[PDB]
């Protein structure tokens, strides 16, 4: 990928244009974000920028831009919607719905291929050459478009970049694209540094022993979903397995960081999991030490935790400085993390059983025994630990909320995958238009909805659509 970051920031500066029309009027801005740390940083941007600019706005924390949203939307009097953090895969259905309405979609989903109406303004680095889980996520999008409308909103870089990390754009242990210029902004101002640390979660608020236990993003060989073998491995190599990461010296981290590459080279991991362990990480001078805000993944954990309980409006208030909301969010982090380490137990136990594998493809469908919100970090986590090939993309549908005649599907892979020629999003899309569905997202990370009773159906035509990708 390859940035036009200057024509990307024109296309910006277009759409701080529109916005400023609607502003003029007193127009109430209507916001949609995604329901994950990307879209809370998201609202939460717009939330500061437009409450400097002296407008109102509403905002709703949503899972997908459904058809069913639109038809809601369409009967709102609202003047202008923006959506942020998605959006990109819905422009035909924003065009019908919204044909009579201002939208501003601020996202980083690979974008339908269709023209849009005049009012309708996309705002999307991939459009410009970005890689769409890479080189900026939605919190970045709106970002610069916060900054473009007022230079005093880049004050809110780093939370833009818990967005990014939230995203995992530095899945690979760095940053890429144009988050790197939201970090040299952010570092401008003294309100962010990037460190070459242990990028795993529970650097201010876990004891060592859990952030090693906790690792599923890359595992730790023998030590993950173990506290107890994670306090005997600490205490052997000569750490306090209580004392929190934060705590150490900077010669205590870098003896605990060859500690775990050797063990992880030892153990035979993956190149690919032993250059992501050691990398940057983003922590903030604005939070105490131990508070999870002072580091970006930690204060994005805590905002997929409003989120996870459909709070993602309380998550927007915590990034917002709201210190009640953000007493209320501390409460919700330990439930998130436990369900993620027994949807792990539930894999090792059940997957040789349950899955389904074709030639292109893992199909898991788990019942109830995993949260519907779950089947993605559970798709991702079935490649971490082993299970699935690599190369082998991995689908995991549940049973969910949202009703009870369909599946809830993520699908994830991995780069060394992407590199044969699957496209998770695309396939997902199509397959979903063949099996009376909904699909799409990203090429390594994407969601489909199906009805229950085509699973058997949709396996034979997803594994066929992902080996039509293979070039
Ligand atoms: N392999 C993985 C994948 C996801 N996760 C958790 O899931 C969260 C969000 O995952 P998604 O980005 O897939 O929604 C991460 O911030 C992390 O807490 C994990 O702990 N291990
Ligand atoms: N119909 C859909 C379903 C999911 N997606 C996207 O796919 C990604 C992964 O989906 P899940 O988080 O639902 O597994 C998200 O970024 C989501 O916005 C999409 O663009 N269109
Ligand atoms: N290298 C990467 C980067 C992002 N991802 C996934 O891509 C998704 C991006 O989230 P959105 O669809 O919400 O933008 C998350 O599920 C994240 O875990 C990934 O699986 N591998
Ligand atoms: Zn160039
Ligand atoms: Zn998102
Ligand atoms: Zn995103």
């Amino acid at each position: 990928s390859h940035m036009d970051k200057e024509g990307f920031l024109n296309k910006v500066r277009e759409a701080v244009d529109v916005v400023k029309l609607h502003i003029e009027l007193g127009h109430t801005i209507r916001i949609i974000s995604h329901r994950d740390a990307d879209g809370i940083t998201s609202a939460a941007i717009l939330a500061k920028a437009l409450g400097r600019e002296g407008a109102s706005f509403h905002i709703s924390i949503v899972k997908q831009v459904s058809e069913d949203l639109l038809r809601e939307l369409k009967d709102e009097d609202y003047k202008i919607f923006i959506f942020s953090a998605l959006g990109s895969g819905s422009l035909s259905l924003i065009k019908e719905y919204l044909k009579e309405k201002t939208v501003i979609i601020l996202d980083h989903h690979p974008p339908e291929n269709v023209k849009l109406e005049e009012k309708h303004i996309l705002v999307n680095p991939v459009q410009f050459g970005a890689n769409s889980v890479r080189d900026l996520s939605g919190s970045g999008v709106t970002y610069f478009f916060a900054r473009e409308l007022n230079e005093k909103n880049r004050d809110l870089a780093y939370i833009a970049i818990v967005g990014a990390v939230g995203d995992m754009q530095e899945n690979d242990g760095v940053f890429h694209g144009m988050n790197l210029d939201i970090i040299e902004d952010g570092k401008s101002l003294g309100i962010l540094e990037v460190k070459k640390e242990l990028r795993l979660f529970g650097r201010e608020t876990r004891p060592l022993y859990q952030m090693l236990a906790y690792a599923t993003n890359p595992e730790i060989p023998e030590v993950t979903g173990d506290e107890r073998k994670a306090i005997e491995w600490l205490k052997n190599k000569g750490f306090n397995p209580e004392k929190k990461y934060w705590e150490l010296s900077e010669e205590e981290k870098k003896k605990l960081h060859d500690f775990l590459i050797i063990h992880m080279i030892k153990h035979g991991a993956g190149k690919e999991d032993i250059d992501r362990l050691i990398g940057d990480v983003v922590i903030s001078p604005l939070y105490p030490e131990g508070d999870p805000r002072h580091e970006a993944r930690e204060f994005a954990t805590l905002l997929n935790a409003t989120g996870r309980l459909n709070l993602g409006n309380l998550g927007v208030a915590v990034c917002l400085g709201d210190e009640e909301a953000f007493r209320k969010a501390l409460k919700m982090v330990e439930d998130y993390k436990r369900e993620q380490i027994e949807a792990r137990k539930w894999l090792l136990q059940n997957w040789n059983s349950e899955v389904w594998e074709g030639d292109h493809v893992y199909v898991l469908y788990v019942g109830k025994s995993i949260r519907d919100t779950l089947v993605g970090i559970a798709a991702s986590m079935a490649i971490n630990a082993g299970l699935a090939d690599p190369e082998k993309p991995v689908i995991v549908f549940a049973d969910t909320d949202e009703d009870p005649n369909l599946l809830k599907g993520s699908a994830r892979t991995t780069e060394r995958a992407l590199a044969k020629g699957y496209n998770l999003g695309e396939a997902l899309r199509k397959a979903a238009e063949l099996v009376n569905g909904e699909g799409g997202g990203h090429a390594i990370a994407a969601g489909i909805r199906i009805p229950r009773a085509r699973l058997a159906e949709f396996r034979k035509l997803i594994d066929k659509i992902l080996g039509e990708q293979v070039s």
